């Protein structure tokens, strides 16, 4: 791979509901986004079909919860600007189509809960800086104008809360090494400077929080092995030397936090199946990558049910949805074998980059 | 003191709105709910003054978020049934007025979220033991019929929920030992058979969980000490020896985790003053005590803000309430001395269980 | 009990030769110091036999391997002073014979073993304050003069080295609390002053470092409860709070770190049976005490094998030295049943302190 | 770098004598082993001055402390043999002068202690297989008959003991991979067999045990940066990934737990200068690395003094030998600069393997 590669992302975008049923969209055949839900929040519930969203998107859709508890989706429009499309009450079916909120937009839409309950949105603009726009309200069709944080990004950012309520974004920049971003005081118009954390990034960057507050960053290194780094202070600053884990991976990985406390992370593999690693004890190291059968056709998408047990979403060979999760609630638990979400193909609509 | 004391509990209730806006709810010389929130979430914020609810009560109130952001309030009536009053709107100050859910009840309510987003209320009923109702949708005025679990209650219950959503209740038992029960699978009405922890308490039982998931309980002993006990394992049957702390303390405790994942305890120490211990290092061992000016006359409810900044609440010797909280968001920031919420006295209402 | 008692002690101190055999020394019927050792370092091995060293001696006799491999044994003689004997090669079974160190000695000898090699003796005076005396080369019969550290002393010492070669005293006040005293700059005749730990022990105080470095002190208190109290900082001066565990013992405890690093607690318990406690995790919470069959008749001693199995040493109620051991080198490992290490009785030779 | 690369190693052996001093063990032009040693066991101290041990050898010189104190050094003679040399009496500066011990070497020789007190040796034979001989008893002149241990190495064996007291043994395998095998019962001569461990290293392997008695292996890779690989389990079979850090290392690697009970790691950096990494927690992330001032000439070889303050040696640009060492006891203490050891230059006599 070269230093510039942007590595295979996941097909689709998954959010809780406000009673924890999964819910998941992406775009089919028709350029159009569709979704899916359990009926029930258990991961062998049954699923209530593919439903359409009207409407021709250009990006992969991005979804959060709103602090009301409703489902909000943002996408990338036939005229490159930015539209969303929320649920209209909470665990209910009804949408409100999509609406514009302008811009010029040239990356997927990264989405983020501020701690006050505003949401907001971190998109690559015209001019290739990060941009960003925001609910002026808490869980409110009210939003601002849009805003420059500058900088120059190759890639899609990233975006997560410190344990402060501080919002710090991470992007790869001009010279694809990871760069970040952060405010300098919890769901304020208030960032700091752009800094680097120096390596070489041929992925997006993921990022999750682990229970003592502090932040860690996984990404696809220029070796195409899976690198980390982490903070190791109370602030934006301080940061752990970056680490590698060997095994080629061969899309963007994905990181949960399993219900022990302790981080695993997914990615599809050397031989393009289903990878896993899990924290063996508190910080601890890292085992060895164990996979799972099946070849594989994106990144795994992860999420966790209402009950802790954690379930991946893949594309197929055959292009549609496959899934498989955890027996139990415990991290030593046996996993299920691929089971499919039928009903629609789907294509990757992430914005290319360059 | 004796084996079957009560210690001194909280004077408020509290909650954060959807916004993360502290709100507190206590009982006022007319026998009334009064609430009065922060009007921005942070712990410097003017308080937006005390409004009362109309309507004699007989117990504390107790609070909880619903899942789509609504507070909804329960209480014992003057009828000795359970009312509810909730919220119309999230982060709205338009409120349902008390509606029934009847009952006989004879100890202060507790409420505890299921992970599929439906509330479920625990008290001691009229043949002391445990009776439980639950909406039967998510965030929804529909709920159950009255059932019993069982068993003989000596103290109030406190509900929470385990890392696999299992919702476990603590309860003093007739013997004053701390007792357990709970759910056998997620958010399901199938339940363990009562088991002791043996030792004996003379406070409330107050439960959390530390980030391993793993959920640790204190209560005052009967030496008038701090003690605790913790999950050792994957389920709700291992269990550590319980440990006390060096220290005589005069209310029940009040715990938090801090945003460094540390476990810090509260409460009213034997010259009258809050007292605060913190856990020194992960799982570490626990700091001497640390005393606050101030006479209290309360035990202390404890919350976080929306940039993690602890906040304490007391009733002062005025019958007024007052708070503090941290300067900084930072597990050794200094703190600031008790300001006053003024413009109501408030009484304990607490149910007297003998 | 009451404050000023001061719980059972083991019968028998145990040292490591420089082979790691383990090699018992107690006092018989003839008020002389009988030795046993193992022929082999694994606790399944055959032992020597009962040796006896000539000469009457008045309290428990103290052990510690020298830093060039040879044991040397520490006891009160008839004149009320301090004599030793030593191995004339490691691993060999000649010996010095008692030799005279004068002094005027008021509680049993306790030895450590500076980082510079040289053995220092601590014991309390006949004015009931703390003395010592070292060795002025490393591992040669010479002698420093008597010297005194103050204090006045209702417990026999007992002494620890800090992870930076400090030695600190530990031992009970007149107040009956636990105080300490340290070395200020490693091995070397700078010393602080006496402070205070504050509690009420009725133990004498058993000291063990745990693996990042500080120290951690078991005793007896006054509920006849185990208590323990830890460092916190990189000085003497930094302590935890005391904490208690469940369990009234009715012997000294004895603490070992396990293989895997955590620390377990041995005592008779209750019942006069052996109990058993550890430490569940790193730092953790600890486990309910376990119980051993078989009424034992003194404190346990616990030592390591080669292989880092764990070995216990108790009276029996025939006045005879028994012994078990875990069978595998592993934490969770099964136990033997107490087996006989038959050919003399035992007596308690301790100094009785008031 | 080549994948059968062997980084360049440290330019002496050190070991603490009995009291703690430090001794350090060089060959100089006239291919002999020199000698010189600290005068007290402080860093600060005085050295003694280079004594020479006559005799010409053909390796670096392994140092090793018998289980009675006695220093024991072993090198390749001339003869292509196996010789060694004795402190006669704990921390005393006379010696047997060299005794053969024959056999065929063609690596350095690497020393153990086993859990029951007897030495015993590792090097790679003429056949290029492991081939180790053992004191018959503990610290006697009594040895063994030379033994096969099988396998094909290609680097420098390195042994450590296991918590359990099973000696396990690391070098570079004829695929330039890690490979080990160890024995199945402490200090017996039961043996394994061969296991590779997979990656690809270009330094003789370094090993230590972190406090819970796990062992943790370091070694330079193939993109000539620092990585490690840990024991996970109780045995020696179960091992995490590799993990590597960031940053090009141009020596071998020397580990060192300090006080605090983390690890550090020493190498030469890729600008020549002495670099220094240390876990921030408990098995926590590793620290950016940490450059001294100063061009060295060989990997560092560091060591701990009796208080224990960390000293590092280094070949310097004049060839000879440099020492730094920190300024108190503490993690975070600052260092001293480079002083040097006069009175002698050094050579590398390590043997070439190829
Ligand atoms: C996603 C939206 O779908 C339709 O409404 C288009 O008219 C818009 O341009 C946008 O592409
Ligand atoms: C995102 C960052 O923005 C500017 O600071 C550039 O100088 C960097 O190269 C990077 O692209
Ligand atoms: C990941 C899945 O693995 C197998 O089950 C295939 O049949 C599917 O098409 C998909 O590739
Ligand atoms: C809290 C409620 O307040 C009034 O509505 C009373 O009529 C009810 O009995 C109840 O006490
Ligand atoms: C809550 C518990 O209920 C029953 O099991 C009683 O036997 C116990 O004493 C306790 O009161
Ligand atoms: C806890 C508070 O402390 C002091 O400030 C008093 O003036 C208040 O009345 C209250 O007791
Ligand atoms: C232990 C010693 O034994 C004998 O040598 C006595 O003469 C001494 O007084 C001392 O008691
Ligand atoms: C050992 C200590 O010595 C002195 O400091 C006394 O004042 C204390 O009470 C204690 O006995
Ligand atoms: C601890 C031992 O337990 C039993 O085996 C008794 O027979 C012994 O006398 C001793 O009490
Ligand atoms: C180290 C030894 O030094 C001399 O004694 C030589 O005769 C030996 O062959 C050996 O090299
Ligand atoms: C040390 C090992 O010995 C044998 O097992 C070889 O097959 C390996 O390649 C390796 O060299
Ligand atoms: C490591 C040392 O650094 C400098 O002090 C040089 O003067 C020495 O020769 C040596 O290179
Ligand atoms: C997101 C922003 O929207 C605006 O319309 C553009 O002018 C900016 O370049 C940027 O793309
Ligand atoms: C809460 C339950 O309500 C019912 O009306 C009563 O009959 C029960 O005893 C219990 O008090
Ligand atoms: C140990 C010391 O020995 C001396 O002889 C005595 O005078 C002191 O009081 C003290 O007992
Ligand atoms: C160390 C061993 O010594 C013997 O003499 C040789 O025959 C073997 O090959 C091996 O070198």
């Amino acid at each position: 791979i070269e230093n510039s590669a942007i590595a295979l992302s996941g097909i689709v975008s998954v959010a809780n509901n406000a009673d924890n049923r999964l819910e998941v969209f992406g775009v089919s055949t028709d350029s159009a986004v569709w979704h899916n839900w359990q009926t029930a929040p258990l991961p062998n519930s049954s699923w209530a079909g593919w439903n359409k969203f009207n409407g021709v998107v250009t990006s992969k859709p991005a979804v959060h919860r709103n602090s009301d508890g409703r489902l909000e989706v943002f996408v990338r429009g036939t005229d490159n600007a930015l539209w969303h499309n929320w649920q209209t009450a909470a665990d209910t079916n009804t949408w409100s189509s999509w609406q514009p909120l302008y811009g010029g937009i040239t990356s997927n839409p990264e989405v983020c809960l501020n701690s006050d309950g505003r949401l907001e949105v971190f998109v690559r603009g015209s001019d290739n800086a990060l941009w960003h726009i925001w609910q002026t309200a808490a869980h409110t069709n009210s939003w601002s104008n849009w805003k420059s944080l500058g900088g120059t990004l190759t890639s899609n950012p990233a975006a997560h809360l410190n344990a402060d309520g501080r919002i710090e974004v991470f992007a790869r920049g001009a010279d694809n090494a990871l760069w970040h971003i952060w405010q300098t005081a919890a769901h304020t118009d208030q960032w700091s400077n752009w800094q680097s954390l120096k390596s070489v990034i041929t992925s997006d960057p993921v990022v999750i929080n682990n229970c003592d507050g502090r932040l860690e960053v996984f990404a696809r290194g220029a070796d195409s092995t899976l690198r980390h780094i982490s903070q190791i202070g109370s602030d934006s600053v301080s940061w752990s030397n970056w680490q590698c884990l060997d095994g080629v991976i061969t899309s963007a990985p994905a990181a949960v936090k399993n219900i022990s406390g302790q981080l695993e992370v997914f990615a599809r593999g050397a031989d393009n199946t289903l990878w896993r690693t899990w924290q063996t004890s508190h910080n601890g190291p890292w085992s060895n990558w164990s996979s799972f059968t099946g070849i594989i056709a994106s990144a795994p998408t992860v999420a966790k049910n209402s009950d802790g047990r954690i379930e991946v979403f893949v594309l197929g060979l055959d292009k549609a949805l496959w899934h498989l999760w955890q027996t139990t609630s415990s991290t030593t638990s046996s996993w299920t074998t691929w089971a499919l979400i039928g009903g629609i193909t789907l294509i990757d609509a992430s914005v290319i980059l360059e």
